[PDB]
């Protein structure tokens, strides 16, 4: 079985590895290559704050509400291990806050020990009055992105340094089936109107002292557009953009000015942080994710595409649910040609 | 007035910042004084954790209670401010372990968002059926000792490196109240058969991706006699022996392995941190913490002495509530000798 996964982030790696695990002992060879323009640090993965945390809102397809759970439970289980920080896991406790009380979140169950604060606790935040604390886990996409390649890599999946300008290009090439995992340059493989950018800039500080997540809300300027502070496994992330439609993949000092100093007034103490880098990144968004199998005719080439794209900003919160997801649908193609 | 304060640790250093700030506007000359053989880098409050909370057991003199609250309440208002880093200062969530049920600690209400750990959340931990989640402050020691020194020095206080052999000495070399924060070392300037040290060793090692606090309990081997990681500012703390009556001030091989294997056991990752540095330090390990005005006559002389010393594994912990006890009985001198 000749299996090529276009897109080397979060969602591409995912979704092979799962795979190869998952069928790599009934299938003979299970040819898995590996095609992307961009790899481990020019992913957008590797922009991400890194954190796992769904929207505030429910998910349109309630299958994505699995998946995010799915993935928690997935990454819990990896917790009292050596290697755990190895591939960029690690817990982390934090703050969610508000100007005015909002509804629960669909995960609140989710999360650990999900509660309120305390008025004591808003005190340290007085420019809000309501949020929530949980406990969650940290998916340093970088670290993460490093750790599946050396997984794949011994696997015996083979990368590939090209932009696929067409399936039908990768069809000719051989391939039986393909997983379409491109992130938010989808629609240059195959027009989809509902996939979107959402340009998000993010500065990266050396602030160790910081230990806990704080995230704001503006439900004005919706989700993300909003100061957060996000420790990763040895860097802050300090961010506050999200926008949709803007193609713009340089750095705005516009934004720069925004984070930085909506960061400052949230923690005084970040005067002192060094800034280690400044990164802009665009969420693939769609109103769903796109995850489905799709047949290409070709005249007696009738290939095999996978999709799994569109994640928005909820992408490293939802990868194993969706690489699953994608496994089955695999399974069902190679039922069809009775390959079992 | 003359004040000579023995004792550059926090309980020595907090004392004079107190008496200062609060005197130091009525009393004509204010001399203060701090005398002490060992500073900042040497003192076992360098050695300390760093975190802030008293023993899980209820306490024997009903006013410590109150001055964990006190000192508490006087940390957590440094939060939101800048220089909170700078003086060591940082909030920090984390778990108390337990191998079996145990009542609340009185001081269940004092620190942010206290509950117990649930049955998922203790799958974290294979190796224990109870346990609490809750936050509290990280007061690096050696951080905040010397920003208690720049503060009194700019005070216009001054620092003498000198070991004090006798209350009479200092009392002949002119002065009116003695503060005595000697620790320890207390017995030494007078005898006090209820102090002992509690010794204790840590490493100090480097691993970042800490974030959270794990304490565990083993009520058969006593308090702090159990593996425990507190992340500090900058470096994390592995721990885990308190040796009442032991006098041993170099590091022993053997609390060395108690130390690393018990808390590669609790926290795997561990085995990527880098070793940072090995220390061992004496709590002044007393029934009770002695705070008091004593006169010492000495003809002629008729010097005040007040004691604050026998912090036992909680001087981090209650400094600032002992701090304004000394204070107050400070103030009483005063009017007595009608001063004021
Ligand atoms: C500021 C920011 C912060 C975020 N923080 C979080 C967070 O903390 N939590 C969370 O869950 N989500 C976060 N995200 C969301 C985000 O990380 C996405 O969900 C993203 O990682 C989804 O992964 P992907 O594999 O779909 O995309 P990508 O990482 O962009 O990978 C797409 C891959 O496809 C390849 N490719 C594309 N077209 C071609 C082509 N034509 N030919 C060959 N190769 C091609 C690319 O090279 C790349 O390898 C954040 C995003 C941003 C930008
Ligand atoms: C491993 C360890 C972990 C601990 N962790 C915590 C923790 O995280 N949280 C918490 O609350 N506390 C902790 N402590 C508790 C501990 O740090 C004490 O409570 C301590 O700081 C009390 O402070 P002190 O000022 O009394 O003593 P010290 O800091 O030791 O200072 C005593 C001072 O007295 C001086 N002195 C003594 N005799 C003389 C003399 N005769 N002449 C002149 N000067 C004299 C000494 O030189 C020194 O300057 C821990 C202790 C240890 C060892
Ligand atoms: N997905 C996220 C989770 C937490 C904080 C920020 C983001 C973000 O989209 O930038
Ligand atoms: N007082 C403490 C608080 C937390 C961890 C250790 C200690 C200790 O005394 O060693």
């Amino acid at each position: 079985m000749r299996v090529v996964v276009i897109g080397a982030g979060v969602i591409g790696l995912s979704t092979a590895l799962c795979i190869h695990e998952r069928y790599h002992s009934v299938l003979q060879p299970l040819d898995v290559k590996v095609y992307a323009d961009r790899f481990t640090p020019f992913t957008t993965t590797d922009v991400a704050a890194g954190l796992w945390q769904p929207y505030t809102s429910e998910p349109s397809n309630p299958q994505e509400a699995n998946w995010n759970q799915q993935t928690f439970n997935y990454l819990l289980s990896h917790i009292g291990s050596p290697n755990a920080a190895n591939m960029g896991l690690t817990p982390v406790s934090g703050y969610n806050l508000f100007r005015e009380a909002v509804p629960d979140p669909y995960w609140k169950d989710m999360v650990l020990g999900f509660r309120k604060l305390t008025p004591r606790e808003l005190d340290m935040f007085p420019d809000y009055r309501y949020g929530w604390f949980n406990t969650s886990l940290i998916l340093e996409g970088r670290k993460y992105l490093q750790w599946l390649t050396e997984r794949l890599t011994e696997r015996g999946v083979k990368f590939f340094l090209r932009k696929v300008e067409s399936f039908e290009e990768v069809a000719r090439g051989g391939a039986d089936v393909i997983i379409n995992c491109t992130g938010v340059w989808a629609g240059v493989l195959q027009p989809d109107p509902l996939l979107q950018p959402g340009r998000g800039q993010i500065i990266k500080v050396d602030a160790p002292w910081l230990k806990n997540f704080i995230i704001t809300h503006d439900l004005e300027r919706g989700i993300y557009n909003s100061p957060y502070i996000i420790p990763g496994l040895q860097a802050v992330t300090l961010g506050g953009t999200f926008q949709v439609g803007n193609w713009n993949e340089i750095n705005n000092i516009q934004d720069h000015n925004t984070i930085w100093e909506g960061c400052c007034r949230l923690e005084p103490t970040l005067k002192d942080a060094k800034i280690v880098g400044e990164y802009t990144g665009f969420r693939p968004v769609r109103p769903q994710v796109r995850l489905e199998r799709e047949q290409l005719r070709f005249g007696s080439s009738n290939t095999e595409v996978i999709h799994n794209y569109g994640h928005g900003g909820y992408g490293l919160t939802i990868h194993w649910g969706c690489a699953l997801e994608v496994a089955k649908l695999f399974g069902k193609v190679l039922e069809e040609r009775n390959l079992l």
